[PDB]
């Protein structure tokens, strides 16, 4: 089998993409946000706490003939930004792009924190890292894909996210059309339950290539690009009057600036971001300080190829015994 959808940016600024899903029987279409860095599947539901909906669209098991309690389970998820959220589980059929799996883990969330509340345009996430990171409680559950793999033409899912425009999510082929050139494909480690791999470098601009390690986690579920404080130095110190603020929290830039691109290594390969990629608009409405898509991992704990990476690229989550990631330009 294989699955095809379209995924779409939430706001001007990429902030995130969603992602229609089709839960239930009759089916009920929530847009979720595809997160390659968890592996939990939960939904906006008739169980939320009702002051903590706002605009989302709610998956009602009860309306849904295929529905089960998975009595006794329940979940709660931190994530890396400090949001969250928590409830029960449920057992249904869920379909993306056509690819449909029976007894998929839906987890309700009874409860989410301020900033889910806040994106009236995002109905849940649908986790993509390994099922080892999902947590439910006592009987951890498999994630979509897990659940799918084995019905897949190829045990693999790509993202081909768009800048400022719609991009696909697909499951069990690699679309040849969707890149330029060869895929590069690169070793995953699976120890800490991500899509974690090494880059071999990096260039700022027109500037010379720097060899070196770089080891981060590829995530869709993370808007802009995390990377050590020295890259990071080295790329804002190309922009006159860019800044770290504190205040902020993060490096800033003029608006007036024109930004160089970024480029990363995977194996011999080169992927290039656009200058343009990396500007995330006015920090407030009407200002004049810009804030910047690369920013410092540090005091997260590791390097994050997050969106602002991800959509420079065609990317394989090569799902097989031995996982692999590939980038291709586009």
């Amino acid at each position: 089998s294989t699955g095809s959808a379209t995924t779409t940016p939430i706001d001007s600024l990429d902030d995130a993409y969603i992602t229609p899903v089709q839960i239930g029987t009759p089916a009920q279409t929530l847009n979720l946000d595809f997160d390659t860095g968890s592996s939990d599947l939960w939904v906006f539901s008739s169980e939320t706490t009702a002051s903590e909906v706002d605009g989302q669209t709610i998956y009602t098991p009860s309306k849904s003939t295929t529905a089960k309690l998975l009595s006794g389970a329940t979940w709660s998820i931190s994530y890396g930004d400090g949001s969250s959220s928590s409830g029960d589980v449920y057992t249904d059929t869920v379909s993306v792009g056509g690819l449909t799996v029976t007894g998929q883990a839906v987890e309700s969330a009874k409860k989410v924190s301020s900033s889910f509340t806040e994106d009236s345009t995002i109905d849940g996430l649908l986790g993509l890292a390994f099922s080892t990171l999902n947590t439910v409680s006592p009987t951890q559950q498999k994630t979509f894909f897990d659940n799918a793999k084995a019905s897949l033409d190829s045990p693999v899912f790509t993202a081909d996210l768009g800048y400022h425009a719609p991009g696909t999510y697909n499951f069990g082929f690699i679309d040849t059309t969707a890149y330029t050139g060869s895929i590069t494909y690169t070793a995953v480690s699976t120890k800490q339950g991500f899509w974690e791999w090494t880059s071999t470098g990096y260039a700022v601009g027109s500037g010379t290539f720097k060899s070196t390690s770089i080891d981060g986690i590829a995530d869709t579920g993370t808007t802009l690009l995390y990377l050590p404080a020295t890259v990071v130095s080295a790329y804002w110190a190309q922009v006159s009057g860019a800044k770290s603020s504190s205040s902020v929290g993060g490096y800033v830039f003029p608006c007036s600036a024109t930004l160089p691109s970024f480029t990363f290594g995977v194996g011999s390969a080169r992927i290039v971001i656009p200058g343009d990629y990396i500007d995330f608009g006015p920090i407030s409405t009407g200002s004049s300080s810009c804030f910047g898509g690369i920013q410092s991992s540090a005091g997260i704990g590791i390097n994050i190829f997050g969106d602002v990476a991800l959509k420079a690229a065609f990317v394989v989550f090569n799902g097989a015994t031995t996982p692999t990631l590939g980038f291709a330009s586009k």
